[PDB]
């Protein structure tokens, strides 16, 4: 049981979509921690309250060292609290701002990781669906941290999403509104090693008309400098029909990621 007085708040870690996540430190134990803060009236305006429960119940059942950690939650008249494990090295996301692109070993280390921790989330039958680099947190020794169980559920899903964002991570089951599998997970991963690599998404357009066309029609293509390895993976991963798409541990083998992983 907790409250709000036991933390001392610090600076703003980030902006969310019902609320802020706030660098906090618990006064009895002195510990570190974010703290998610979300407001109760902008998510009774979108009746994701029921959602936020799941993201809250099964965040709070996962463990391991790739996925953020969840030790408790609470809330007040206004606000629902998420006390979560902290990330001293920030998003993925403010990574790939500054250095551009990812070379082949840095890259293939994320995915190992995300595989890692996507295949253990899939081995509970869950899938996580926002798979993007706002969402990947770094550890103090650069491990990467899966996070943002907003919009998670078991799978098999019928469920729909408030719109993107960007709509870029999606595949066309969802985007389409149709059932979906754990397969989902393996689609963004395949989306998020092309973007580590060329710097961008593959699908990604200034308008959300032209990104649902080519995600649609699997439309995408490959920079010169792209290695051929890289190329089979990613192309292994795109795939417009879920079953095609093949598992974490055919992932995990590929030989680009043990030529270039850690
Ligand atoms: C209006 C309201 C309440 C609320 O007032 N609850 S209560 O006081 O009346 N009533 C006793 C459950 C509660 C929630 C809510 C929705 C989801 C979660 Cl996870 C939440 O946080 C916790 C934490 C520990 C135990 C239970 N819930 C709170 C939301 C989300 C949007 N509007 C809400
Ligand atoms: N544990 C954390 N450690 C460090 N920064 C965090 C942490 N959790 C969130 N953030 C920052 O706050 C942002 C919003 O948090 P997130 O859980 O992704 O919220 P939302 O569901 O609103 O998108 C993150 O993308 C990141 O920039
Ligand atoms: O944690 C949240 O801010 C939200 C809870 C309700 C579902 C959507 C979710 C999100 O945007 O990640
Ligand atoms: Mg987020
Ligand atoms: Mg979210």
């Amino acid at each position: 049981q907790w409250a709000l007085e036991d933390f001392e708040i610090g600076r703003p870690l980030g902006k969310g979509k019902f609320g802020n996540v706030y660098l906090a430190r618990e006064k009895q134990s002195k510990f570190i921690l974010a703290l998610k803060v979300l407001f109760k009236a902008q998510l009774e305006k979108a009746g994701v309250e029921h959602q936020l429960r799941r993201e809250v119940e099964i965040q709070s059942h996962l463990r391991h060292p790739n996925i953020l950690r969840l030790y408790g939650y609470f809330h007040d008249a206004t606000r629902v609290y998420l006390i979560l494990e902290y990330a001293p090295l920030g998003t993925v996301y403010r990574e790939l701002q500054k250095l551009s692109k990812f070379d082949e070993q840095r890259t293939a280390t994320y995915i190992t990781e995300l595989a890692n921790a996507l295949s253990y989330c899939h081995s509970k039958r869950v899938i996580h669906r926002d798979i993007k680099p706002e969402n990947l947190l770094l550890g103090s020794a650069g491990e990467l941290k899966i996070a943002d169980f907003g919009w998670s559920v078991h799978a098999p899903s019928s469920r729909r999403t408030t719109l993107a964002g960007t709509l870029d991570y999606l595949p066309p089951e969802m985007i389409e509104g149709r059932m979906h599998d754990e397969k989902v997970d393996l689609w963004s991963l395949g989306v998020l090693c092309y973007e580590f690599l060329v710097g961008k998404p593959p699908f990604e357009a200034n308008t959300y008309q032209e990104t649902y066309k080519r995600i649609s029609r699997v439309e995408f293509t490959f920079p010169d400098f792209v290695t051929e390895g890289a190329r089979d993976l990613i192309s292994r991963l795109l795939k417009h029909n879920p079953s095609q798409r093949p598992m974490l541990r055919e992932v995990l083998e590929h030989p680009w990621i043990t030529a270039n992983s850690s």
